[PDB]
């Protein structure tokens, strides 16, 4: 109903379109799988060691093998997030060093945001929705691996209570990427100008898509604080594993992201 609000609607639709093309497992598909809907197939459930071995047939010790699988999927997600970032208007026109800095510090916050879409209080979807690993099984793994996912479930349960959908999440993750407060940025003003447009589009999106949810925009921005805490704790646990497991190797792409965080 306004020239400016029409541009914000166009930006919201552009990003939702790019989000669908970049991320193969959407929140809508994940919910259809988690709530037994007829549009998708039921997953094989891994709740103990026997189901894990039968799951490896259907779909290093156990804990390290699961940890390696998570880091493989995180590498895949970095690739998907990088592809999505390039579709955000203005992102590819930024200084190349700043594009790398924004992704270095942004990918982990986005991974945990999108991981919540695959989670409920009972567990997490794996193998592109083919499987489901229980929260209790992950918590039963030998230390320090049994503590890696628990804080992610705590965040996911709170974040999922906002009931965001894919069109909401597309603009939210773009806002996370264009954060002008990352360490080492050379040209902050161009980044903040883009983030302002994205925040304007996110605000209008949440008002139209959730007309009964008061201050959902503020509640969602307050979750960006929960995401930082999760990222910091995750890095601390990786340092513990680095010294305890001299045999374990971390992917080069993930190695560069963690350096000097």
């Amino acid at each position: 109903l306004n020239p400016e609000s029409a541009d914000l609607r166009a930006l919201a639709k552009h990003l939702y379109d790019s989000y669908i093309k970049s991320f193969p497992l959407t929140k809508a598909k994940a919910r259809a799988i988690l709530t037994g809907k007829t549009t998708d197939k039921s997953p094989f459930v891994i709740y103990d060691m026997n189901s894990l071995m039968m799951g490896e047939d259907k779909i290093k010790e156990v804990a390290i093998r699961i940890f390696q699988g998570c880091q493989f999927r995180s590498v895949e997600a970095v690739q998907e997030i990088t592809e999505y970032a390039k579709s955000i208007p203005g992102f590819v026109n930024l200084d190349l060093n700043d594009q790398v800095t924004l992704l270095k510090y942004g990918v982990h916050e986005i991974i945990y945001t999108m991981l919540a879409s695959l989670m409920n209080k009972d567990g997490v979807l794996i193998s592109e929705g083919q499987g489901f690993m229980t929260r209790e099984f992950l918590k039963s793994l030998r230390k320090p691996f049994g503590d890696f996912m628990e804080p992610k479930f705590e965040f996911a349960v709170k974040f999922n209570a906002l009931e965001l959908d894919d069109s909401d999440l597309a603009i939210f993750i773009a806002v996370i990427i264009l954060s002008g407060d990352r360490p080492g940025l050379l040209n902050v003003k161009p980044i903040e100008d883009i983030q302002d447009n994205l925040l304007q589009a996110l605000e209008l999106q949440l008002k139209l898509n959730h007309p009964e949810s008061s201050q959902l925009f503020a509640k969602l921005l307050q979750k960006m604080t929960d995401l930082r805490q999760i990222v910091t704790e995750h890095v601390q646990l990786l340092q513990v594993i680095k010294k305890t497991e001299t045999d374990m190797s971390l992917h080069p792409l993930l190695q560069e992201i963690y350096k000097d965080l």
